Order: structure tokens, then C-alpha cells, then sequence
């Protein structure tokens, strides 16, 4: 039941969101990062300073060794492992157990994070981007093939963890309309941005620029990441809007804190960002609106806790647009694989203050008939 799956996520935008899973027989419990930006299921399978626990294959009587290796480099971080299959379940997910491919991680570099509380990663994207290649069936594909569970899941990520609902839409997790954008190609969850506004002002670029290389929805990435040209325009607009405030050297590069007296963060001087996504009907679109409460990521540190401190959670990308966790937060996002579309609605934990709120609004119509896809 969906009600049983509500609030089955913990974690952060910055260090990711994780769900409890089990692997092996008898079941070994692990926390697993939920990642719509990759397609491998991999778990720590050897001791590591940052691992609280790990998959012990010798204690699983249902483990099968595939006698093959696998290497996965992400944008940051990488791991190497041995492939096998074993029985996998999600205690606070669907009431099923399936046999799935598992990469047992034996070596890693800057993959595991100190204090994150997860021990593996669940890549929920498509086989096309699986390593070593597309012949390695991803977990969700195995889940759908071996059970009767409908081919879709939804994510409700919440900031200061959320819910992953597998097999259907939980109407209790959103208000207002659910708006759908097509999945352009089934590899990453690739979508098309047709228009960008910052505080109501159109950036006025050829819309292909917004999707340069590609645009994807990626729960495993913290920031909104933008192609260079779009990033520079965004920073220009946000800097102009917040000009009454002085920001530290390096703030706009995303690795320097800015702090304000507790409760006094000047939210109002930062603009809202609107991303218009391609609709299901020709030249119609809808927008999701992003508040500074989203793109200024709070950095919890007891040492700095006399004040409220933030990092700028928009970054320049070399890999195309990435709608990461800070974008997904506050929205109910439906990965409707069966109908090749992604839905957005306002969730119960959407960000807002007394003047402004995150929103999903449509339809909007565009005159120009250009295809905004880059490829
Ligand atoms: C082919 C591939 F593996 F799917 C691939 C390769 C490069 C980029 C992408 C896009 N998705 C990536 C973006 S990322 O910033 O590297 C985070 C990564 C998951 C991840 C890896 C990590 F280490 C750590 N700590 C954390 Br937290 C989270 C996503 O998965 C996918």
C-alpha cells in the first residue's frame, strides 16, 4: 500500500536521499541512495572508513557470482566492483522480493561520503547508460518483469526526508494539477526545457541552448546545473536582483558560505526561477517555479549554527542541464515510464514564505515552432 511507503526516504539534497533495502538471504539491511541519474545498483561489499556496514556475499546463500567486473565513473566519484545477482527487497516499498543484478563494490574513490548514512546506490534510469553496457538489466526493469508492479515510481523529496512510491501515484502527496513533460529519450530521464525566466524576465535564448547536450532529472545530483551560457545569464540576473547585499569572494562558484542572523535571511532580494518544460501537446508547456529557499542550500554545521548559512546551489555544467535535488524538492515528481513522461505537481513540503511559493502552472503557448531538443 502507498500509505506504507510514505516517508520511506531520509537524507539531504547535498548528500542525497536514501531508502532502506535488503540484499541476500537471510536479508542484509542497507541504506541505498536513490539516483534517477544512473542505472546501476551497487553496494559497498568490503570494509571502508565511511561505511557503517556492507554487503557480505559469503553470508548469502542466494548469491550468484557472475564472474565479471564493472567500473563506474560518475561526474564526481567512482567505484569498481564484482557483478553478481541476489535477492533484493525494499521493506517500506512494494511487498515483493526480486532477483537483481548487484555490483559488489570492492574499491572506490570519493564515492562514499563520510556521515551520509548510505552504503550503496540505486540507479533508477534506463539500461542504455548502465555499465559495463546496456545488457546489464537495471533494478527497476527486473522489478517490473518479475512482479506485477506497474511501470512507474514517484519521488517526493523534502528539504529541512521524503517518499518514494513504487507502482503508482499517491494523490495524498500533492495538491493542484499534475503536469507532464515527455521523456525525450529513455537513457537518462531526459526532458526538454522550452523557456527560462528569472523573476518573470525571459532569458530570450534560442531554446536549444537550454538543453545543450541534454537536460535531465537527476535525484543523485544536489544542484541545478546549467550550460555555461545559461549559467552566466542566471548569475547575472540573480546578482543584479540581490545587489543590495554583499557576497563573499567565490559565493557564485558554489563553494563559499554566506550567513545571516538567525531568521533574517533576505529571501525577498533573490529572484524566482521559472523553468518551462515541454508539454504533451504541441507547443504547449508548463512551468515549475523555483524559490531561493531551494537554490540557496542550507548547510547544517553545529559550528556555524549561531547563524543561518547557505551555499549557492546553481552550478555551471559541462554535461548539459541537470535538474537536481534542490529543484525536485517540494515537488511531487512522477517518473511515468509506462507512458514515457515525467509529471510535476506541488507537494505538501513545497517551499514558500508569506509572499511567494513554489508552483507548477500551465498551460502556456508558444508561437515559434522550433524543436528545442539539441539532438
Ligand atoms: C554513466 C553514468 F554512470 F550513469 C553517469 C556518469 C556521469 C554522470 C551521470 C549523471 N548522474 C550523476 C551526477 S553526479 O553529480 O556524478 C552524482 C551521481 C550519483 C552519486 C555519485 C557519488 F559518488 C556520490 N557521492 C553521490 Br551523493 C551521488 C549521478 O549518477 C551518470
Amino acid at each position: 500500500s502507498f500509505v506504507e511507503m510514505v516517508d520511506n526516504l531520509r537524507g539531504k539534497s547535498g548528500q542525497g536521499y536514501y531508502v532502506e533495502m535488503t540484499v541476500g538471504s537471510p536479508p542484509q539491511t542497507l541504506n541505498i541512495l536513490v539516483d534517477t541519474g544512473s542505472s546501476n545498483f551497487a553496494v559497498g561489499a568490503a570494509p571502508h572508513p565511511f561505511l557503517h556496514r556492507y554487503y557480505q556475499r559469503q553470508l548469502s546463500s542466494t548469491y550468484r557470482d557472475l564472474r565479471k567486473g564493472v567500473y563506474v565513473p560518475y561526474t564526481q566519484g567512482k567505484w569498481e566492483g564484482e557483478l553478481g545477482t541476489d535477492l533484493v527487497s525494499i521493506p517500506h516499498g512494494p511487498n515483493v522480493t526480486v532477483r537483481a543484478n548487484i555490483a559488489a563494490i570492492t574499491e572506490s574513490d570519493k564515492f562514499f561520503i563520510n556521515g551520509s548514512n548510505w552504503e550503496g546506490i540505486l540507479g533508477l534510469a534506463y539500461a542504455e547508460i548502465a555499465r559495463p553496457d546496456d545488457s546489464l538489466e537495471p533494478f527497476f526493469d527486473s522489478l517490473v518483469k518479475q512482479t506485477h508492479v506497474p511501470n512507474l515510481f514517484s519521488l517526493q523529496l523534502c528539504g529541512a526526508g521524503g517518499s518514494m512510491i513504487i507502482g503508482g501515484i499517491d494523490h495524498s502527496l500533492y495538491t493542484g494539477s499534475l503536469w507532464y513533460t515527455p521523456i525525450r529519450r529513455e537513457w537518462y530521464y531526459e526532458v526538454i526545457i522550452v523557456r527560462v525566466e528569472i523573476n518573470g524576465q525571459d532569458l530570450k535564448m534560442d531554446c536549444k541552448e537550454y538543453n545543450y547536450d541534454k537536460s535531465i532529472v537527476d535525484s543523485g545530483t544536489t544542484n541545478l546545473r546549467l550550460p555555461k551560457k545559461v549559467f552566466e545569464a542566471a548569475v547575472k540576473s540573480i546578482k543584479a536582483a540581490s545587489s543590495t547585499e554583499k557576497f563573499p569572494d567565490g559565493f557564485w562558484l558554489g563553494e563559499q558560505l554566506v550567513c545571516w542572523q538567525a531568521g533574517t535571511t533576505p529571501w525577498n532580494i533573490f529572484p524566482v526561477i521559472s523553468l518551462y518544460l515541454m508539454g504533451e501537446v504541441t507547443n504547449q508547456s508548463f512551468r515549475i517555479t523555483i524559490l531561493p529557499q531551494q537554490y540557496l542550500r542550507p548547510v547544517e554545521d553545529v559550528a556555524t549554527s549561531q547563524d543561518d548559512c547557505y551555499k549557492f546551489a546553481i552550478s555551471q555544467s559541462s554535461t548539459g542541464t541537470v535538474m537536481g535535488a534542490v529543484i525536485m524538492e517540494g515537488f511531487y515528481v512522477v517518473f511515468d515510464r509506462a507512458r514515457k513522461r515525467i509529471g510535476f505537481a506541488v507537494s505538501a513540503c513545497h517551499v514558500h514564505d508569506e509572499f511567494r511559493t513554489a508552483a507548477v502552472e500551465g498551460p502556456f503557448v508558444t508561437l515559434d515552432m522550433e524543436d528545442c531538443g539539441y539532438n
